[PDB]
């Protein structure tokens, strides 16, 4: 028992990790069969992001403009496309240690691990999710530009974020593999605004299905709720709507626990309305929303 | 910026584990060279966990008794002894995903990387710290022991802690790699009481640093304090006295930061006295104590 923030072993990502340099700007690249993946302003002047052209910009670049170098040896860039966002470099080499491997776009609420990396050196591994806003809240610093999110589904790796900019509140922007952003943004150094961040309600009520399974049961309580009457609360408290997809989602963990959803909303309900009273859950003083339902089947009953 | 909980890449630990099975007692080993180590209980029936005679048990086993299973592929086992609380298994291959390594035992407060395995498959790697209590508030089912912590220290994996068991707790117990329980625990089913766990004020204070780090200022103040007065206040709150060699150890935070240990020490005493005021620090209601000095230092400064 226990519950922990948990990532995917880092491994089958560890082996795909390049660093790609072009002029004076070095960042990561994924490197899967006979392609090295990056975020295309590593093509960029720092004058030349306020308002690039990344048409023109890449066709005034050569193959042997690019230095990728996994690990110690240099591979041989043999040719240059871009595709969005997102440069793909085919090199003179496939990957061995390229595993099986699909890319994925995930939805708002959805959790992956990040493989954070400096000059191709995979550097620590964290569990996240993507915020409704289409951000996320990682640890990134200057050089982690290309730096993968990934999930583990039976041994096949689901890539689904790289990491491309920092806003100026600290949170973090990037695409999917086939390189187009999660959320409103683009890459060019102006303002952008993130939506407005609401709370991953499904989540949370996933990481108090996990609560009860730990014994942590203090918030249950007699009263029910219908979906709209639930929804009516978690809008004013800045929470995601819930729906019927989510309550389907929720099924297993009510199953497990025998909680039915909407009884279990009805906790969550009075917890929104009430706050925690100095009382905590799974150790925690505020409600944790970056577990899936999934997460928590997964942790709590031991998938490898 | 931005700060997470993040754990050591896990690749060259994932290459390490295989599964041991005596009798129907399967769990996890770490196979480095020519030895698979493993909780010494996999000897054990049910009953003998009441009150085993290890010594006993171990002689009544032959070579033969224990499969280890490197993924799909036997090894043989060609020779068995006991330290302490583990087994070395002498296999007839020696790993060659075995990377460079050392056995560390690890003190209280510092923190490490589990990489979480069933039958010696990697399913999970999360970061915690020694309590001071020696007990690890990890996250471990039926089946994870033999799942070992580890820190990466430049390319070399220093293993620090091997599962072996829960406290009704839900706190988790083992060993170093030598076999040596942390804390007063020992490998039989009865009642053994923690320690009253503390909070890692070192820690608390690396933290600080990192949420300064990160602009979340609001707790600085005009006050300072002494050690002394700081201790005073630490051990009302069940607080770890803070010794010379901790400010010693928060120096390089201190330096980057410009701001005194006893400086920030006296932010921390207002904390304890006065609570948070509904405010948060690095998204945080509690005060983190499972990041070292040395964390905060390597997250906020990025060694790979
Ligand atoms: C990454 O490329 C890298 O690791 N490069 C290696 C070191 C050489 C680097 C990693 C930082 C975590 N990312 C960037 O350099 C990106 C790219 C993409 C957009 C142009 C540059 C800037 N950038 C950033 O992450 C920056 N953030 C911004 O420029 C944001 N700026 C503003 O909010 C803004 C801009 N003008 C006026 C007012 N506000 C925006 C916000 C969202 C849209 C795109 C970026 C820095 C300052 C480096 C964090
Ligand atoms: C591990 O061996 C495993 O994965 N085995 C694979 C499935 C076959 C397993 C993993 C659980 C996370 N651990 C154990 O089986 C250990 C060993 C070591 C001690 C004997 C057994 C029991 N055990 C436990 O983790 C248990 N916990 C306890 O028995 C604790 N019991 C008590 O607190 C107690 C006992 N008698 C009376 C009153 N209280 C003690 C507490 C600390 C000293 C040693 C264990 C279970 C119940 C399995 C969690």
């Amino acid at each position: 028992s226990g519950f922990r923030k948990m990532a995917f072993p880092s491994g089958k990502v560890e082996g795909c990790m390049v660093q790609v340099t072009c002029g004076t700007t070095t960042l990561n690249g994924l490197w899967l069969d006979d392609v090295v993946y990056c975020p295309r302003h590593v093509i960029c002047t720092s004058e030349d992001m306020l308002n690039p052209n990344y048409e023109d910009l890449l066709i005034r670049k050569s193959n042997h403009n690019f230095l990728v170098q996994a690990g110690n040896v240099q591979l041989r860039v043999i040719g240059h496309s871009m595709q969005n966002c997102v440069l793909k470099l085919k090199v003179d080499t496939a990957n061995p240690k390229t595993p099986k491997y699909k890319f994925v776009r995930i939805q708002p609420g959805q959790t992956f691990s990040v493989l954070a990396c400096y000059n191709g050196s995979p550097s620590g591994v964290y569990q996240c999710a993507m915020r409704p806003n289409f951000t996320i809240k990682g640890s990134f610093l200057n050089g982690s530009c290309g730096s993968v999110g990934f999930n583990i589904d039976y041994d096949c790796v689901s890539f689904c974020y790289m990491h491309h900019m920092e806003l100026p509140t600290g949170v973090h922007a990037g695409t999917d593999l086939e390189g187009n952003f999660y959320g409103p943004f683009v890459d060019r150094q102006t303002a952008q605004a993130a939506g407005t961040d609401t709370t991953i309600t499904v989540n949370v009520l996933a990481w108090l299905y996990a609560a009860v399974i730990n014994g942590d049961r203090w918030f249950l309580n007699r009263f029910t709720t219908t979906l709209n009457d639930f929804n009516l609360v978690a809008m004013k408290y800045n929470y995601e709507p819930l729906t019927q997809d989510h309550v389907d989602i929720l099924g297993p963990l009510s199953a497990q626990t025998g909680i039915a959803v909407l009884d279990m909303c009805a906790s969550l309900k009075e917890l929104l309305q009430n706050g925690m009273n100095g009382r905590t859950i799974l150790g925690s003083a505020l409600l944790e929303d970056e577990f899936t339902p999934f997460d928590v089947v997964r942790q709590c009953s031991g998938v490898t």
